[PDB]
């Protein structure tokens, strides 16, 4: 629909949860010093394309989606605006669902922290978060195996 206002979530100083309006709206994107923009959704328009560094990795949001096999190409990317010192958005389309699972799951691969711990974090930046059934259980179990 037509562009709104928009309120990302702080999840690192460099890592920032967003929707699909925020990845549009350039104004909010220079004042948080947005360097690199990871879209997690499908079809939604990379904006900006002589601003930004992005990488769009196509994701539906179902709970059959498997999210946890998305999570090396993100986690990369994320990594990369960290090396470079920059801020990267991460973003889907309403941004509480895929977007936020990917960054649930990348504080718990990048810092072996749980799920509830990181969960907690992700909500408390994003109170909007809410993602489906299906990507919740799936990160319930993610690494257990190294247990």
């Amino acid at each position: 629909g037509s562009h709104m206002a928009s309120q990302v979530g702080v999840i690192k100083p460099w890592l920032l949860l967003g929707s699909q309006d925020a990845a549009h709206d350039l104004d909010t994107l220079k004042k948080n010093k947005v360097t690199h923009i990871l879209n997690v959704a499908y079809g939604v328009e990379n904006a900006f394309l002589s601003d930004f560094t992005y990488k769009s990795i196509s994701i539906l949001d179902l709970p059959e989606t498997n999210i946890l096999s998305y999570f090396p190409e993100c986690f990369e990317f994320i990594e990369e605006a960290k090396r470079k010192d920059g801020v990267v958005l991460v973003h889907a389309n309403a941004g509480v669902s895929r977007a936020a699972a990917i960054v649930i799951g990348f504080l718990m691969n990048s810092e072996q922290t749980s799920f509830t711990s990181a969960f907690s974090l992700v909500k408390n930046a994003r109170p909007s978060i809410c993602p489906n059934s299906g990507f919740m259980e799936q990160l319930r179990t993610y690494q257990e195996g190294k247990e």
